[PDB]
C-alpha cells in the first residue's frame, strides 16, 4: 500500500490495524470534544449580559471560537470512522481508503479562526499600559499564522519525511515563542492598576495557557516522543494524541473563556 | 467471529441476533431519550427568566447538560441501526460489521460534562452552612471523573474479562458512594434556614438523586443480574440496559432540572 | 422471506411492491408532516408574549410538542425511503432488508412526550374548579402512558397474531376512554365563569381533541376496517395510515396548540 | 424499463440522460432555492420589531412559510442528486434507481403550508371593507387546498395519461382562478383609505402575485408547452421547470414577505 | 473517459489524480470556509444592538449573506470529498463518478445572494449626494445579475471550449468594471461631509472591495494564469483556485461585513 504524505495513524491502521479499545476511544474522545464545544457556544450566549457592555465583546469571541470548534471536531469524528472499518476475521479495525486517509489537518486550518480570536479576546478584557493594542493584535495574528501554517506543512510529513517535519515545527515553535513572550507582556501589563482578586485571575490564565498551548507542539510530536519505534509509535500513540488534542481544546478555548468571564465581571 | 474487547450487545447479535421488537424496541427507546434532551434544551432556555437572576445559572447548566446529552444520544441512535442489519433469510438482525460494533463507552465519556454539572448546579441553588463551595464542587469534579474513567475502562471487559469488569465496577463504586456521601451533606445544609415546602422540594431531589444514579450501575451490570446464562444474558437484557439509560437520562438530567427550578421559583 | 412481528407496511412492500403514487405519497406526506412541526415551532415561540406570563407556559409546552415531533417525523420520513427500493423490472418499490423493516412503534414512544405534554397545557390556561390539579395530571399521566405502552405492544402483532394485536388494543382503549372521560370534565370546570368567547374556544378544542385523538387508533385499525382481504389491506391502506397521523399530527398539536392560545389571549 | 406513473425527468434520465450542464445546473438552481428560503428565515425574524404589534403576525408567517420551503428545496436537491448517476463512458448522468424516481410532489404537499399561510398574512396587514374575514379566508383556505390537492393528483400522470393530467389541472384552474378573484377584492379593499404610497405598494404585490402564483400551472405544463416532441420535452424543459420553479419560490415567497413588510412600514 | 463540459479539477483527477496533501489541502481550505461563515453568521447577529437603528440592516443583510455562504461551502466541501476517491494501489485520489463531477458552478448560483446583498448593503451605511438610490440599487443588481450569469456559463468551457470561456467571462468583466466604477461613485459620495475617521474606513472599504473581487475572476482564470500546459494547469492550481476562494470570501464577506459595522459605530 502506497500511502504517501499521510499521517502516522494511517500507518498504524493499514498495519497492525486498531484494537475495539483504541478505535472506540478515539471516537468517543472526539465526540466529547464537539459536544463540549456546542455545549460551550450555549454557555457563552447565556452568559453575555453578566458583564458590563465593554466585556461583551469577549464573551462574542469565546462563542465564534466554538463554533469553529464545534464544526470541526463533528467533521473529524466522522472522519475518524470512516477511515478505519472493522475486520471481523481478525478482530480489528483497519485502514478503509473508501473513507478517505484520516489528517489532523483538519484542525491546523481551523485553528486559523481560533488562535487569532483567543489572543485578541483578552485584549477586551485586559487594559495595556506601555503597549499600543494595533500592535499587539498585529503581532498575534501574523505569528499565529506563521506557527499555524508552517506546522501544517511539516503534519503531513511525520512518517515520509521525518527531516521536512522536525524543520518546519522547528521554526512553528520560533513563532510559538514569540505569541508566549506577547501575552506574557500582555498578562503582566493588565495586573498593572487592577484589584488583588483580577490579578489572581489572571495568574491562572497565564498557566491555562502556557500549559494548554504548549500541548499542542506536543500532539505534533506525540508518536516520537517514546524515539523509534517507542510505545508511542502505536495505537497507543494515535490515543494518546486525539485525548490530548481534546484535553487542550477544552483548555485553551472553554475553560479560558470561563476564566475571562470571571475576570470580567471583577472588573464589571 | 474475533470480537475482542466488545460490549455484550455484539454477541448478541453476532450469535442469536435480534428479533424485530428487540432491535425496533432499542432503536426506538434511544429516539426517545434524543427527542427528550432536545425539548428539555428548549423547556430550559424559555424559562430562564422565571427565577432570580442568582438561580439563573442552574437554567443553563440545565440547558449545557441537554446539548451533550441530545447529541451523545443522538449519535448513539444512528449507532445502533449502522451495526445491526436485518437478515430476510431469518428474519433476525445481525452484528454488521461495516457499521462497527456497538459501544456504550461513547455515553461514559460525554458524562464528563453531565456529572459535573448535574452536581454543580444544586450548588448555585442551595446554600451550604458548614461546607465551602469550592471543597465540595471540588470533591465532586474528582470524584465524578474518577469514577466515570475507571468505570468506562471496565465495561470493555463485559464479556472478555469478566474479572476485570468486577474489579473496575468495584473502584468506580467507591467513587460513586464519595458522591452520594456529599450530595446528602449538600442537602442536608441546604434545607437549613428554608421554606418547608422548599425542604419537601430538596427531600425529592435526594430521592430523585439516588434512585436514578444508581440505576447507572444497574445498567452496567445488567448482563450478569440474572447470573450465567441468564434471562439477561439475552436480547431482552439488551433492551433492559437501553430502556433503564433512558429512564435515567430523562430523571437524572431533566427532572432533576424542572425540580431545581421550582426550588429556586420557591426561594426567589 | 421470515419477517416475524412487523408492520403490515413489510409485508405488503415484500409481496405486491408499492406504485409509484403509494410510495411517493407516503413520502410527501411524511415530509409534510415534519415541516409543518418545525414551523410550528417557531410559530409558538414567537407568539409567547402575546399572552400573559401566567399562560406562557402553555406555548412553551406547544414548542416542547413540536421538537420532539419533528425530529421523529423526520427520522420516521428517513426510514420510510430506506425500507423501500425501486425495481426497474417491475416498477415498484420493494422491501429493502438492508434499510430495515418500517416500524410504526417509533411514533409510539415518541407520544410519551406528547400525550403528557398535550393534556398538562390545558391545565395552565383553564381553571379547575371541583377537581385538583395534580390528581388531573396524574391520571392524565398514568392513562396515557399505560395507552401508549399497551398500544405500542399490540402493534408488533398486527399481521403475526391478530388475537394478541386486538387485545393489546383493546386495552389501550380503556385507558383512552379514562383520558377523554377527564377531559371532558376538564373543559366543564374550564367553561365555569369565563366569558362566553372562551366557552365557545373549549367547545372547539373538545371536538378538535376528541376527533383528532380518535384518530389515532383508527389508524392502528387501518388494514383491517374493511376486514379480512378487504380495499385497505393494501397499499391504499398504507397510504390511508400515514395520511391519518399526518392530519391527527397537525390537528392535535399544532391547531390544537393554536386554539389554546387563542383561549389565553381571551383571558388575558 | 417500466417506470409507471413517473415524472418526466425520469424518462428523459433513463432514455437520453442529461449532460453535464443539465444535472449541475438543475443542482445548482436547487440549492439556491434552500440557500434564499434560510436566508430569508433570518432576515424575518431579525426584522420583526420594524412593525407595529398589530403587524407583527404577518413577518411571522412569512417566517413560517421560509422554514417549510426550506426543508423541502432542501430535500429536493438531495433527491435530485440521488436519482441521477453519472455514466463515464458516455459523459451524462442516467437515472438510477437506487436513489428513487425524481417526484415534484414533495413541493405540492408543502404549498397546503405555503398557500393557505401566503394568502392568510395580507388579511394581517389590509383593513378589509365590505369583506368578512372569516369568510375571505375560509374560501382562501378550501380553494387553496383543492388546487393543491386536483394538481397533486395530475401531476403523476404528466407522462402515462396525458388525458388524466389534463383534466386534472384544468380542475385545480379553476380554484386557482377563484383564488385570483378573491385576492383582487383584498387588494381593492385594502387599497381604499390608505396613503397613495401604501396604494403603491399594493399595487406592486397584485402583479407580483398574479405574475408568480401563475408560474407554478405553467411548471405543471412545462414538457408540453412547446407541444408534441417540443424543444421543451427534454433536458432543457427540466432545467426550465425548476428554473421556473426556483423564480416564482423567490418571488411568491421572499419578495411578496418583503413588499407586505414594507406595507406595514408605510402604515405603521 | 467522457467528461464534457466539465471543471478542470475532474480532468486533473481523472488523469493523474490527487495526492494526499492537493486532496487534503483542498478539504480543509474549504472546511475553514464554512467555519468562518457559520462563526460569522454569530458574530453579525450578536453586535446588531452596537449600532443605531438605521444602520441595523447592514449586520441583517451581513447575516444573510453568512447564511447563504455557510450553506454552499458545507455542501461543496461534501461535494469535494465526494467525487475523489483514494486508490491505494497508487496513492493518490482519482476522480469517482458515483459522487459526481465536481462543479464550481454552486458558488456562482450563490453570488446571486451575496452580490445583491453586498453592495445593497453599503447604501444602508453611506449617504450618497447626487446619485439616487433606487439607481444606484437598480445598477448594481442589474449588473450583478448579468456578470454571475454571463460567467456562469463560461466556466462550464474551461477545458471543453477555451474560446467561449474566453468570451463568456469578457462580457462577464464588462458588467464587474460597471460595478467598479459605480462603487467608486458611492465611496466617494459617501465620504461627502462625515468625520476623517469614517473617510478613512471607506478608503481601507474601497481597497478591500476592489482586490477581494478581483480575486474571483482571477479564480476563474487560474488553470491558464501559468499559460499553456504551465505550472497552474495541475493539482497545484486546483489548490490555488480553492484557496482564493476561501480568502475572497472570508475578505468580501466577513472583513467588509466587520469594517461597515465600524463604519456604522463611527456615524452612530
Ligand atoms: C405551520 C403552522 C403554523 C401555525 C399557524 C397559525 C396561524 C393562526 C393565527 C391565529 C391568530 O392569531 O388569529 C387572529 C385572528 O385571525 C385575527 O382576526
Ligand atoms: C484551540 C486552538 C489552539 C489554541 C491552537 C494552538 C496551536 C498551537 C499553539 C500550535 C503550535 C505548533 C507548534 C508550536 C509546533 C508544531 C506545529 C504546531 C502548529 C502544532
Ligand atoms: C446523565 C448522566 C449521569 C447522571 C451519569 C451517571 C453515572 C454514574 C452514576 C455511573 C456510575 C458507575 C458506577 C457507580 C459503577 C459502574 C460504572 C459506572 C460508571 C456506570
Ligand atoms: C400527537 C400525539 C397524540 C395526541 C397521540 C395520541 C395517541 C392515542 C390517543 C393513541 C391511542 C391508541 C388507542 C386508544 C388504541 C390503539 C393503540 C393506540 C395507542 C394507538
Ligand atoms: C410558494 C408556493 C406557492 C405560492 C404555490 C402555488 C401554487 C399554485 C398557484 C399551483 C397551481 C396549479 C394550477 C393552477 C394548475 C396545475 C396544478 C397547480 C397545483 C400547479
Ligand atoms: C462573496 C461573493 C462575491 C463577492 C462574488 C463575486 C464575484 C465576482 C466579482 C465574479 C466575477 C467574474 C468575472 C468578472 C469574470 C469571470 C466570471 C466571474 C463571474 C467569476
Ligand atoms: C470533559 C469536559 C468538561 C467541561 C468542564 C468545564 C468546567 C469549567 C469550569 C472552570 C473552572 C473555573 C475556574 C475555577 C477556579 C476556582 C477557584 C476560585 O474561584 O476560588
Ligand atoms: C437569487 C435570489 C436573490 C434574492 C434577492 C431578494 C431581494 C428582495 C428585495 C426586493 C425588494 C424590492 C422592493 C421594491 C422596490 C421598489 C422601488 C421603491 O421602493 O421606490
Ligand atoms: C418519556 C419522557 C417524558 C418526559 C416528561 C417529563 C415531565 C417532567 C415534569 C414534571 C415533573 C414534576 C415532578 C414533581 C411533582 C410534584 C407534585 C407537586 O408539586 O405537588
Ligand atoms: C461543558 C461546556 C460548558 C461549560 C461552561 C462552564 C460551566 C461552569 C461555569 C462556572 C462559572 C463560575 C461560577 C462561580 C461560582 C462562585 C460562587
Ligand atoms: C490568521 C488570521 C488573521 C486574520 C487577519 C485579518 C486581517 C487583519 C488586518 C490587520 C491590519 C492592520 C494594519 C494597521
Ligand atoms: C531529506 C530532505 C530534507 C528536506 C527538509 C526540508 C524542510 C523545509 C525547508 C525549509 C522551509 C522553510
Ligand atoms: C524510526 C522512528 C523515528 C526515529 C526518530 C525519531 C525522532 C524524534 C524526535 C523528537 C523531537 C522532540
Ligand atoms: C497523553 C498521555 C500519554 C502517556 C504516555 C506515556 C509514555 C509511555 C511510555 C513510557
Ligand atoms: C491497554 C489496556 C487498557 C486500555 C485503557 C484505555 C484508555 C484509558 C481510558 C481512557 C482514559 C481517558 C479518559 C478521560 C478523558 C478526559 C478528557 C477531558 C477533556
Ligand atoms: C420534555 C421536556 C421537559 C418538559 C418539562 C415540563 C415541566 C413541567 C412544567 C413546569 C411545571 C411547574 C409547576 C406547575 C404547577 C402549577 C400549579
Ligand atoms: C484475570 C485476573 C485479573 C484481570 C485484570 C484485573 C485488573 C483490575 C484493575 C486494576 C486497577
Ligand atoms: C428474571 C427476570 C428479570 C426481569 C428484568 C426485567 C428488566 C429490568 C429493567 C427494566
Ligand atoms: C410522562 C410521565 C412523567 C412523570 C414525571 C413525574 C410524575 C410525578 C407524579 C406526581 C407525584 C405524586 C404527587
Ligand atoms: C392465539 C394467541 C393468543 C395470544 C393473546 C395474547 C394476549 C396478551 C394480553 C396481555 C395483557
Ligand atoms: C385478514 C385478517 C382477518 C380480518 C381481521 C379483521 C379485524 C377487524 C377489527 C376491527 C375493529
Ligand atoms: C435572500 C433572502 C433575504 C432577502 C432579504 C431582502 C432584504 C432587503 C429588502 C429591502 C429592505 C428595505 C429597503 C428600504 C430602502
Ligand atoms: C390547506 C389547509 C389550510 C389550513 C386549515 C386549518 C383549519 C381551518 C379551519 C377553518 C374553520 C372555519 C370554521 C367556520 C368559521
Ligand atoms: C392533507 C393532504 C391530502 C393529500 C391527499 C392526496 C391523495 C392522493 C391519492 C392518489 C390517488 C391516485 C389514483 C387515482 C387517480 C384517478 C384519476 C387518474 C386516473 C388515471
Ligand atoms: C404531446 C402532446 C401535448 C398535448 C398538448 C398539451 C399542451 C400544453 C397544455 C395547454
Ligand atoms: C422553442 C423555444 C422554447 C423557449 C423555452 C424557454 C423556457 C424558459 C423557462 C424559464
Ligand atoms: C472569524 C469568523 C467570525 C468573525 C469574527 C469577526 C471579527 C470580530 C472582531 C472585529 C473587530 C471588532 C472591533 C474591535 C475594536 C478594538 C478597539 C480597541
Ligand atoms: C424600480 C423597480 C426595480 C425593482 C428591483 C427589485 C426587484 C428585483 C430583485 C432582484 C434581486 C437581485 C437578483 C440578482
Ligand atoms: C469555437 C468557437 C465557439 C465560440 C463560442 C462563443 C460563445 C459566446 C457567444 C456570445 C454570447
Ligand atoms: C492551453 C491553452 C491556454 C490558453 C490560455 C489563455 C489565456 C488565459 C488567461 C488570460
Ligand atoms: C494562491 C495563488 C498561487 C499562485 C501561484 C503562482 C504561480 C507560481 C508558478 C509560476
Ligand atoms: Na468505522
Ligand atoms: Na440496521
Ligand atoms: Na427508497
Ligand atoms: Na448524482
Ligand atoms: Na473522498
Amino acid at each position: 500500500q502506497e500511502l504517501g504524505n499521510a499521517n502516522f495513524e494511517n500507518f498504524i491502521g493499514a498495519t497492525e490495524g486498531f484494537s475495539e479499545i483504541a478505535y472506540q476511544f478515539t471516537s468517543h474522545i472526539l465526540t466529547l470534544g464537539y459536544a463540549v464545544m456546542l455545549a460551550g457556544l450555549l454557555y457563552f450566549i447565556l452568559t453575555i449580559k453578566n458583564v458590563d457592555k465593554k466585556f461583551q465583546m469577549s464573551n462574542i469571541l469565546s462563542a465564534v471560537v466554538m463554533v469553529s470548534a464545534f464544526l470541526l471536531l463533528y467533521a473529524q469524528a466522522q472522519n475518524w470512522t470512516s477511515s478505519f472499518t472493522f475486520n471481523e476475521e481478525v478482530g480489528r479495525y483497519f485502514l478503509d481508503p473508501s473513507g478517505d486517509l484520516f489528517n489532523n489537518g483538519y484542525r491546523y486550518l481551523n485553528w486559523l479562526i481560533d488562535v487569532p480570536m483567543l489572543l485578541f479576546q483578552i485584549l477586551f478584557v485586559v487594559s495595556l499600559t506601555t503597549s499600543k493594542f494595533s500592535s499587539v493584535r498585529n503581532q498575534f495574528w501574523f505569528s499565529g499564522a506563521m506557527m499555524i501554517i508552517t506546522g501544517y506543512i511539516g503534519q503531513f510529513y511525520e512518517v515520509s519525511n521525518l527531516t521536512a517535519f522536525l524543520v518546519w515545527g522547528a521554526i512553528s515553535s520560533a513563532f510559538f515563542f514569540h505569541i508566549l513572550w506577547v501575552m506574557k507582556k500582555v498578562i503582566n501589563e493588565g495586573k498593572e492598576g487592577i484589584s488583588p482578586a483580577g490579578q489572581k485571575i489572571l495568574s491562572n490564565i497565564w498557566i491555562l495557557f502556557l500549559i494548554s498551548w504548549t500541548l499542542y507542539p506536543g500532539a505534533y510530536l506525540m508518536p516520537y516522543l517514546t524515539g523509534v519505534d517507542g510505545f508511542l509509535y502505536s495505537e497507543d500513540g494515535v490515543m494518546a494524541r486525539q485525548l490530548v488534542y481534546t484535553i487542550a481544546d477544552v483548555s485553551s478555548k472553554v475553560i479560558y473563556g470561563v476564566l475571562l468571564g470571571n475576570l470580567a465581571i471583577t472588573l464589571s
